[PDB]
């Protein structure tokens, strides 16, 4: 769920999910259109695609468990939707940590009309 995703992000990056990553670029948050603006936005695109592979799961509301094994994220065994949702989120949080150095505040509150183009998962 958003509750676990949020905590994972803050743990990884030191930033709070809302509003560092809920209105960034074309894909972090609401958006699902155009070309991702930078590497952080591409993490959100791949995260959305990840969720798109689970049409019968409910990643916003279904809760899973995960633990830290010295830093490393380990998804705990739950239902199969929970395990797969956790893997999507874990990947995104790592993707965000890996691109913290190019995160730009110019992409916060990014306007819709500037999200132009096509990109298939
Ligand atoms: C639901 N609302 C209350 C908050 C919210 C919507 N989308 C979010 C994403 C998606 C970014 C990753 O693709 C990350 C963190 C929080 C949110």
């Amino acid at each position: 769920s958003l509750l676990e995703f949020g905590k994972m992000i803050l743990e990884e990056t030191g930033k709070l999910a809302i509003p560092s990553y809920s209105s960034y670029g074309c894909y972090c948050g609401w958006g699902g259109k155009g070309t991702p603006k930078d590497a952080t936005d591409r993490c959100c695109f791949v995260h959305d695609c990840c969720y798109g592979n689970l049409p019968d799961c409910n990643p916003k509301s279904d809760r899973y468990k995960y633990k830290r094994v010295n830093g490393a994220i380990v998804c705990e065994k739950g239902t199969s939707c929970e395990n797969r949702i956790c893997e999507c989120d874990k990947a995104a949080a790592i993707c965000f940590r890996q691109n913290l150095n190019t995160y730009s505040k110019k992409y916060m509150l990014y306007p819709d009309f500037l999200c132009k183009g096509e990109l298939k998962c």
